[PDB]
């Protein structure tokens, strides 16, 4: 861990590449997602070793629901379970996604309120089944509308970090992504490395 | 230069206005002027290359605090650039927050869209706007298509100059999905090529 000026109060992650990262290995496209939780327990450790108090994990939205059902139930298994371990852990866990919904993993359903577990050194919240629409919408007072969105319980987040080398958003949380610094790894989310976040709080801190 | 794969709607971040003018020893206001002719020098490349819209991010509500003669620089900067697109076949359409005295009231023309000349290009400029006043403006099926900036359609890349990687609340409904591109000049260094270097990456995704 670098000696940092400044830390964000708040991460997103997109852990994008999944798919592309199975066909490299010569695996099945939904062979993937088994190996993009390992990454995700390591990002937690290092984010409770150098003290970023919040992040957020872009689990999958409801568009990623249409693809075939063999994908689907190997990326909400591999959701189900990067929860399940997060929970061993000092996490405070929040799910947010649409639970009105056959797609929303019933697995997750005791999540949808924030839980402490051990000491709850990081809030770490999952999307899971998310749709933009959906969460501005949940919203319909005008001016509360902003307060009463699905994901109100998810602040702002201060830095965006993307890997599988897309530079975009994909729907994930319009209002709290507003000002956030975006870095993308060219890297699928498989191959995460320490030094992938390492050089994103650079950046963040350069800025 | 040659494209496979055209954007249908292309959105501008012109930031880095105030840096460029200080690095050439010039007062941070003066930046904006050198603004303008980038902004026509893009939109005669949109018209070539045929890209059918262009949204520019004038200003939001929160820099209109910004000292006056900043303000009244990149005010007059915003007005300019939309009275010049207007004598060149733009179909202009100005978004932003008109019941404030900083909505400049020159452009309360173009709060309709108004086709000029051939209309070759839809161009969108928000002037005075905020991402929280745009999603509040608005069935909640319908409430958000009426948000303020409704007019505006999905933005399929959106380039910044100056070289932040961040939206700055520029319409957070149309950028959901938007590929982002940064160039690390600041907007009064605007190349063709940077245009053209966003537009490869954009064909490549
Ligand atoms: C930390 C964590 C959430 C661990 C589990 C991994 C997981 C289930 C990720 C989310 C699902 C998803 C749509 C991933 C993006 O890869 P993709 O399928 O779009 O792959 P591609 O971009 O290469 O096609
Ligand atoms: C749309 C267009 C082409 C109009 C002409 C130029 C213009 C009026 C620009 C918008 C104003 C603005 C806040 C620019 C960002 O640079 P900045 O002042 O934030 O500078 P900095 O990032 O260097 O501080
Ligand atoms: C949940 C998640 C990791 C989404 C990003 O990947 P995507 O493939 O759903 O989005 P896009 O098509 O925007 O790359
Ligand atoms: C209107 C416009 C050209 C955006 C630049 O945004 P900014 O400098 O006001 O925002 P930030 O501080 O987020 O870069
Ligand atoms: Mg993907
Ligand atoms: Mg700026």
């Amino acid at each position: 861990t670098p000696k940092f000026k400044r830390l964000p109060g708040h991460i997103a992650i997109i852990p994008d590449g999944n798919r592309r990262w199975a066909l490299d290995r010569g695996l099945e496209k939904h062979e993937g997602y088994k190996h993009g939780i390992v990454p995700g327990l390591e990002l937690y450790d290092i984010c409770v070793k150098i003290g970023i108090g919040e992040v957020t994990f872009f689990g999958f939205t409801q568009d990623n629901t249409k693809r075939p059902q063999i994908q689907r139930k190997a990326f909400v298994d591999a959701c189900i379970k990067s929860v399940k371990e997060l929970s061993k852990h000092d996490a405070e866990l929040l799910v947010v996604g649409n639970t009105n919904s056959d797609m929303f993993p019933k697995e997750l359903l005791a999540y949808t309120k924030r839980t402490k577990f051990g000491k709850g050194k990081v809030r770490i919240n999952f999307l899971v089944n998310y749709g933009w629409y959906w969460d501005l919408t949940y919203a319909f007072d005008s001016k509360k509308m902003i307060e009463n969105i699905a994901s109100a319980e998810i602040p702002r987040i201060d830095l965006l970090i993307r890997w599988g080398g897309r530079r975009r958003l994909s729907g994930m949380l319009p209002v709290q992504t507003v000002y956030s610094d975006i870095y993308v790894v060219d890297e699928m989310w498989p191959d995460f490395k320490p030094e992938h976040l390492f050089n994103a709080l650079e950046f963040y801190q350069d800025q």
